[PDB]
């Protein structure tokens, strides 16, 4: 691994295809490692911006575009933050020989929960929740006859929950169907049988030079599709556990490419069920900013560049809990900071330039003896701070 | 303590005045907070500026050229990062009521031994080796006639080592006063008795809204005015690092402000003797950034933002170890990565832009069971970094 000096002429350039809070902890990894970064976004001042050595604002989604930026920029690597891109532009640029993290073909079956779906299910011979695709709202229908109920539809292009419905009840079938042609691109969809699971968690799998390294199990909250608060490391049965990494193995290999990947499963007792995965940094692993010697971004960028891993060191309880007020401003501020920071606790606020609506912020990070107290320590602050319009 | 968002109007403006790799680290714990950052320094693309919204190049040292900087871009904070700045016009600024970090008394003082020395060893009557100033040859032969030998000679001017002489007898009067006159605003200078300590440390200090706060000893290697290996915890008795951190708050309360400060300390079994002081990040704390939850970069930032530390967490045994080449190059590479970092082991390579002889271009830090290990392991770490241009 040769790493040339960002702003010079052998520099080692990286390209961010996506600005937020996540590509922002990224683009401060690549920064200390003397690596150029350039944030692409479709909006100025998004938050890997103000951490980057230059920036473009484009439509990621489209291609020529995409392909106008990279042409112009030369990245050696090219990072994407979000589904929503241009991914058959990636396979080209790929082919043509541009370095997609983790690999093109993982950024594709990813973006389409067919893809994935399929291969984990089928080809991977995986556990995953009873599913049916469907193209019509007739096959809608009768998909969710064969699912039951209760049961959820999503589109086969939805993220943060865009265009899902959790359906319990046949009223519902106009308006899902409609939530569902809605949302994504606005036409496919998915019909999930529904799993009763003990608890949720986010397998941080890195894959790399010296092979495939774990993070300690991380488990979440979720609640009006974003995740609210997360803690590590999630109890877990050792079987259970043993389950869970042999299951997000299979997927990144699978998947292929290096990086750091956030593989979603369900555990219900010693039984571990495959939810989905991102080919990236996943928001719950912000926990790792506080929890371990390297953060899900460092992983993600030791990876990436081909350095080796060696090992995770985990410190103990730990949690991150966001800040996601609601209400319409360009010029937020932040107050009562004081009594959001401390010992064992620490906060980040984005750089987001406005909001109309709900929206993250920002994230408090804390760590305790128990990880019931961290996410206590963790609540409580983000609770304190008071955000202004 | 009310925070506003970087870019926005009601952002909080820093501006940082020296933007090396000291102030880069400054710059991503106030991008981690959306605080909105102005790096400015007497070259360009310095590292600081690398992660900064906005980068100015002047003459630091002249007072109009930085009250102009100042007004054109108002910023809430002026956080020095190097000794040779206009003082003065410091001064007037923050008369004219802009928060100079830590205060601009500290750093009116320490830009120049004469201030610091006088201050501790005379009014605050804090133990010190002996010395005596000079102004010219014959003063300095007169100096050193009544220190006595050996002695060390250094300009009243200076940092990482520069211009200076272990004197151990007359034969090196003449070249010592030449060498003196080489290093500074090129005339006066220090003889300092020699101090016979087991070790020196740097005490790190923190003065913030909730009292001083001390981070766990630092051991150091010095080589020829540069630190070469720092690590932590630096054992000492009880007794002598109680008498440490007296002389630590002593000095940190007297200069006054919040921010973290870099107590040069030697340890004699358990006595205690002071040396000088950075009022700011030093880079023998660097080790910090591997082996404590907030970093010395972290924590000057939450100092000097107002609000309360709480407390530091240090993870266990760790050191630093620098990559100081020796090459004339503007485009300068790093090869053989893949066996500087792993397991317990980072590097960071600074993004400096040009190199002509010896500077230090990045860090390796790790983690062990002893200090003694961490010291090999960072050290290793280092050495397996080619560096080319
Ligand atoms: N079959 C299933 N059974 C039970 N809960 C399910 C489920 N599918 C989804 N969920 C719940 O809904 C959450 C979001 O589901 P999903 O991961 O498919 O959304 P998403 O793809 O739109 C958002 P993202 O890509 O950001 O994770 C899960 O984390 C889980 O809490
Ligand atoms: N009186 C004294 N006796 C014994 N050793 C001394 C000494 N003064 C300095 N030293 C040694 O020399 C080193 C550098 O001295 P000093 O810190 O004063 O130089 P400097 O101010 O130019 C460097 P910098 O500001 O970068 O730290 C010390 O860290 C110590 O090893
Ligand atoms: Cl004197
Ligand atoms: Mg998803
Ligand atoms: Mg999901
Ligand atoms: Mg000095
Ligand atoms: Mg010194
Ligand atoms: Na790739
Ligand atoms: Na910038
Ligand atoms: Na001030």
């Amino acid at each position: 691994t040769l790493l040339g000096t960002a702003l010079r002429p052998a520099a080692t350039r990286v390209m961010l295809l996506g600005s937020g809070e996540l590509g922002k902890e990224v683009a401060i990894e690549c920064q200390r490692l003397g690596v150029e970064v350039i944030a692409v976004d479709r909006y100025a001042d998004a938050p890997a911006m103000h951490v980057a050595h230059r920036s473009h604002v484009i439509n990621m989604l489209d291609g020529d575009a995409l392909r106008r930026v990279v042409e112009l920029e030369k990245p050696h690597y090219i990072v994407p933050e979000i589904e929503a891109i241009a991914t058959d532009m990636l396979i080209q640029l790929e082919e043509e020989g541009l370095n997609v993290v983790p690999c093109a073909r993982a950024t594709k079956l990813t973006m389409n929960r067919e893809g994935i779906r399929r291969l984990a299910a089928e080809e991977l011979q995986l556990p995953t929740s009873t599913y049916r695709f469907a193209d019509s709202e007739s096959l809608f229908r009768e998909a969710v006859a064969d699912i039951g109920y209760p049961c959820i539809v999503k589109p086969v292009m939805s993220s943060s929950g865009k265009g899902q419905t959790f359906i319990r009840s046949a009223e519902q079938l106009a308006q899902a169907w409609k939530y569902a042609q809605q949302g994504g691109r606005a036409g496919r969809v998915i019909v999930e049988g529904v799993v009763k699971f003990d608890f949720e968690i986010t397998l941080l799998t890195v894959s790399a030079v010296d092979g495939v390294h774990f993070c300690a199990p991380v488990g979440h909250r979720q609640e009006d599709g974003d995740y609210r608060e997360s803690w590590q490391p999630q109890q877990m049965s050792p079987l259970a556990l043993e389950r869970a990494q042999e299951i997000a193995r299979k997927v990144v290999l699978a998947l292929g490419g290096y990086g750091l990947f956030g593989v979603e499963l369900f555990v219900c007792g010693d039984e571990v069920i495959f939810s989905e995965v991102s080919p990236r940094p996943h928001d719950t692993g912000m926990v790792t900013l506080i929890s371990q010697d390297l953060s899900e971004f460092a992983l993600h960028v030791r990876a990436f560049l081909g350095l080796p891993v060696g090992g995770i060191r985990q410190y103990g309880p730990a949690a991150s809990a966001v800040i996601l007020p609601q209400l319409t401003s360009q010029n937020v501020t932040f107050d009562n900071v004081q009594n959001a920071v401390g010992a064992d606790l620490q906060i980040r606020l984005f750089g987001k330039p406005e909001i109309d609506g709900s929206r993250r912020l920002g994230v408090a990070l804390a760590t305790a003896e128990s990880v019931v107290d961290a996410i206590e320590r963790a609540k409580h602050a983000a609770g304190q701070v008071k955000v202004q319009g």
